[PDB]
DNA sequence: CCAGCGT
DNA sequence: GCTGCGCGCTGG
DNA sequence: GCAGC
């Protein structure tokens, strides 16, 4: 499953190979706009490459690299409390792990697994990708 | 400047 | 069902 | 957006 780039640039369109990666970024964008929440992504995973060291991390030096984005101390808690359940927990869907929602969720149904035509989004962008799919899936 | 918003 | 979390961006 | 309440 390659989910297909879209005119709409999402930032799961280039994530989908890492679930985690992909999850990581679903939680950067909580309340936060992607023009800043993407390019402190970026940041964040030169630090933090995999769910391994977040999961070792101390949250209040998360907080730090955060800072900008605000939800600082709540996002880099729940990082670190994600990634040591995205590794050790058993688990089928992430919205199983903390701080993963219906949209995270979603997300990651229709990018790192072939769900997409069971997914019904709330979430205004993940619905516009959602329905272009089913408008192109044949052209594609 | 500043009240409302952001996958 | 509603609240706390929180920054900088947006643009009239 | 999410967990907590
Ligand atoms: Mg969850």
């Amino acid at each position: 499953w390659t989910p297909p780039r879209s005119p709409f640039n999402l930032v799961q369109e280039t994530l989908f190979h890492d679930p985690w990666k992909l999850l990581i970024a679903t939680i950067f964008l909580n309340r936060t706009s992607g023009k800043m929440a993407i390019p402190v992504l970026w940041k964040f995973l030169e630090k933090y490459p995999s769910a391994e060291v977040a999961r070792t991390a101390d949250w209040r030096d998360v907080s730090e690299l955060l800072k900008p984005l605000g939800l600082y101390d709540l996002r880099a808690k729940t990082i670190v409390k994600f990634s040591d359940e995205y590794l050790t927990k058993q688990w089928k869907y992430p919205i199983e792990l903390h701080g993963i929602g219906k949209y995270g969720n979603d997300s990651y149904r229709i990018f790192c697994v072939n769900e997409w035509k069971q997914v019904h989004p709330e979430d205004h962008k993940l619905n516009k990708y959602h329905d272009w799919l089913w408008e192109n899936h044949e052209k594609l």
